[PDB]
């Protein structure tokens, strides 16, 4: 089964405290080891991972937990890729390299930048696909809620995406989208992932 990079469980022991919640058992019943949150170059179960924060959002009752966690993760999480992300001369640069290394990251990830003369704007299309897994809901919301840090890091701090697009029908509540995502949020939708504008793509790093 593929890995991940485990820095996409930094805050994992920090969000379930401030929830009241010991993370310990989590972790062990999702063969994560412990301390892996803070071991550098470190790789844990994606599937695990996965299916863990299915758990603490439900379990917890904490329907945002994925995009609450992207407060801890943002651009740094992608370790030697964003070295290459933050060398890039624009902002599509950037972000298109993420796509081309993303499996750096995990080989369950693929990211598919398009753009076309029939539609607006630049498109980054993610998927997350690994044998057997429950589709990662909470997984998706994270990964998302880290693209829209991405942006404002490497697109300054006004950087906005134009839209952002789930599969499933909107989980969390209105406001825990606005903060973590900030433009239109589109649920329900054939496609997962945000778009850029001309203008934001062309942007100087
Ligand atoms: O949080 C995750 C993955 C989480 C999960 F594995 F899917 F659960 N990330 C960070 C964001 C992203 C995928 C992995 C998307 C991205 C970019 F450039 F499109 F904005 N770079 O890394």
């Amino acid at each position: 089964g593929s890995l991940i990079r485990a820095t996409n469980l930094w805050g994992y022991t920090d969000l379930m405290r401030e929830l009241g919640a010991d993370p310990l058992p989590f972790l062990r019943r999702f063969d994560i080891p412990p301390g892996i949150e803070h071991q550098e170059d470190a790789f844990m179960s994606l599937a695990g991972f996965v299916r863990m924060l299915e758990a603490s959002a439900a379990e917890l009752d904490c329907p945002d937990f994925g995009l609450r966690l992207a407060r801890w993760q943002g651009l740094g999480i992608l370790g030697p890729v964003a070295v290459i992300a933050r060398n890039a001369a624009t902002l599509f640069g950037g972000l298109e390299a993420i796509g081309r290394y993303l499996y750096v990251h995990s080989p369950a990830l693929t990211l598919t930048v398009s753009s076309t003369t029939a539609r607006s704007n630049v498109r980054f299309g993610y998927e997350v696909t690994e044998p057997g897994i429950p589709y990662p809901l909470q997984g998706y919301e994270l990964s998302m809620a880290n693209a829209a840090r991405m942006i404002r890091l490497l697109g300054g701090p006004q950087a906005r995406a134009r839209v952002f697009s789930f599969r499933h029908a909107q989980l969390g509540t209105d406001a825990a989208y606005r903060e973590a995502l900030g433009c239109t949020v589109r649920f329900g939708r054939t496609w997962c992932g945000f778009e850029v504008d001309h203008r934001l793509a062309g942007r100087p790093i």
